[PDB]
């Protein structure tokens, strides 16, 4: 059945039977689909004892490997508990669905498809786009306003370069960031295995953080289509084909142990949260991977080459992104109260601006009406002045409602259909 | 520059500076980029060209074109009611007004949730390898307006294709009849490049004229966007691409009068081998929702493989109901989709604490997630359900599920339609 990660003690065989002893102190026996130097991965139905997270609050402010070795120079982590990796330990989910603001700092998700504590929301992205840059701006910038529990980061970067790694060190400890987060680094060079289990020690941290020391934490993975191009090689899957015969069972369920790490855990205190980044794989006919599509259940963030093109950062497209469960953070209490009325008009202007570019390339611009013009202008507005924001600007989703009011100024009041006239008076800038 | 299609009447040069007459008397000023024998392209910014026309009647029903609207059939050409600029700009057909209202494509993974309203713009989204094009055809032979006062009408639009699709397209239309109430244009592969980026171009104007003159709901199916958008670049992608992109995405939905419409399934399929065919940012054409043609699915011999989790129709709520399709409808959508995300989390904790540690409950949304997908996503190719043969699959398979489970069915619904509750009439 189920994937455990083991400390390797001597050579295994493929296949070799072996007893393991767990975290909770019972005992399975299994077989062996591959190794690294130090960690076999065994399939459960040689005595060894499962690969565990040193667990304790002294995580935060540490570098570490995809093992969870120091990365930083400093000593090993002293552990409160050891804990298995795999998701079996603490069963830490509450049946309660996601709720309440994560603050991203970045307008085009808090504003237009909010985060909340208990998600997982995908940075849906491609090669050569700074879905990395994102990643770490919403590391360093974000937080949960008002709540009474603290707030963690985890960040868990796979299979980067030696240049990237040195970049997200340095990042995290110039910025103070480092002081609220784990970062666990594997690198391409690094073994697969080591690659498979970093986002188990990443996840495993952050439950533990949440459940254990109740807080609210929030998981950054980048990037699951390079963990996928491991995978794809380890174990059973080796020279195997997706949907063929040969093709092992564990290979369909594989990222569903990863997706279905995100909640509200129990005692409601904390909360798992994740931001998986997905790059669309440009290599589908050489290298099949599991289908990622099962990672994008509660919405997705989308990275767009137009607006990168436009040399506009951060380049997200909110008309195919979405927040699922975005209602469920945002209001009074929560954000403010004409936030949902805010979205949507936005929304709704920004889509009818972009077809207007359509028409004024069918007809000409001067060929466009009065009231077409303001709304082809008000996209340009939205681009230039929301969607656009420094590496190291952190908006608070008041500054970010305040250029949305702002902005839609530039449309007649009267075609401000999507807001209650109870919002214009209290919020438009002309009233 | 935007692009803009003139029918060849005089030579031109590249870079030639031309005068475009427009269907009002006015002209547009542009420099000819890129020519065939009979289509000059021109970039807008002497000779004044006429724009590019499709020759339109009712007539145009029931026949098989080329990219440029010459017959494919063996047939004779199309004798004209009028000719129409393809280019969109001589005539404004649309209201504004938001779509509304059922397009049952008797497929359930569409219909129950994630409902084609009239008017929208519906992507599928794909990639190599996956049965896009089959789902396509099976709309198109399947699709209706149930109830619906106007008559309906398909146009279907194939561009870069080769001679074993085309004839595949064909005798599927023919055979069933399916091209009987549908305008369908097939560019191949080999055809000039410049034919293929016309072929979307021809398929709106004749969706317009037959909405629009002659009160009709129209769909349009255009196959693969991601072929136009590699004409362009043989003509990474280039600037003007998503501009251009918009001129296509832009003419959707109801047109004034309201008693037609013009609804859009355009395919983009992500590229198998970026190296030699770069992922184009068709992002543009994604406002209104996508229904996800998704690898897992077909893996395991499931057709159609959709996956209704990353699936959205954002104007679903405006096209079900009392009236359209049945009152429960929304209810049903929101607690399969629900139970089968429930049931698919509950895939990941199997492969972490092993199946038999599952509790009772949730064995019960992990079988769930099995029945959903062996009896609501599957269908027959040639297999046309009704919304009510949707919902009634829908209610069976929800019987599974603990009735006090049911968390997002209001209690009147559970009492009307349950089949443990509901009475024979």
């Amino acid at each position: 059945g189920p994937l455990i990660f083991v400390e390797k003690t001597e050579p295994v065989g493929y296949n070799e039977i072996v007893n393991i002893k767990m975290g909770d102190g019972t005992v399975r026996r299994g077989q062996v689909l591959d190794s690294s130097a130090d960690i076999v991965v065994v399939q459960v139905f040689f005595t060894g004892e499962t690969l565990k997270l040193p667990a304790s609050v002294d995580l935060l402010g540490r570098i570490l490997s995809g093992s969870g070795e120091p990365r930083d120079g400093g000593p090993r982590i002293v552990p409160d508990q050891l804990l298995d990796i795999n998701g079996a330990a603490m069963n830490p989910y509450a049946r309660l669905p996601p709720k309440d603001f994560i603050q991203t700092g970045i307008s085009t998700i808090d504003g237009t498809n909010t985060l909340v504590r208990g998600q997982k929301l995908p940075i849906f992205s491609a090669s050569g786009l700074p879905h990395n840059e994102i990643a770490l701006q919403i590391a360093r910038q974000a937080s949960v306003p008002g709540s009474e529990s603290a707030f963690a980061v985890v960040f868990a970067a796979m299979g980067i370069t030696n240049e990237e790694a040195q970049y997200f060190m340095s990042d995290f400890e110039k910025t103070g960031a480092l002081e609220r987060a784990v970062v666990f680094l594997n690198l391409a060079d690094d073994p697969a295995v080591e690659r498979i289990v970093t986002p188990r020690m990443a996840l495993t941290a952050a439950e533990y953080l949440a459940y254990e020391h109740g807080m609210h934490v929030l998981v950054i993975l980048t990037d699951i289509t390079n963990y996928a191009e491991a995978l794809r090689q380890m174990g059973a899957a080796r020279n195997e084909v997706p949907g063929r015969r040969g093709y092992p069972g564990y290979m369909y369920t594989d990222l569903a142990t990863l997706y279905e790490r995100a909640g509200i855990v129990k005692g409601a205190k904390g909360s798992v949260t994740q931001i998986p980044i997905l790059s669309m794989p440009g290599d589908d006919i050489t290298h099949p991977i599991p289908d990622l599509s099962g990672y994008i259940t509660e919405g997705q963030i989308v990275v767009a080459r137009e607006l990168h093109r436009k040399g506009i950062y951060p380049p997200i497209n909110v008309l195919p992104s979405l927040s699922r469960l975005m209602n469920s953070g945002i209001g009074a209490g929560k954000t403010r109260e004409d936030h949902k009325a805010v979205s949507d008009q936005m929304y709704a202007g920004y889509a009818e601006g972009r077809d207007l570019r359509g028409l004024v390339a069918i007809v000409g611009k001067e060929a466009l009406s009065e009231r077409d013009t303001k709304f082809l202008e008000f996209a340009d507005l939205f681009e230039d002045k929301f969607v656009r924001q420094g590496r190291n600007e952190n908006r608070t989703i008041e500054d970010t409602l305040e250029i949305g009011w702002q902005i839609l100024t530039h449309l007649p009041e009267n075609q401000l259909g999507r807001i209650d006239n109870k919002y214009i008076q209290k919020y438009h800038p002309a009233h």
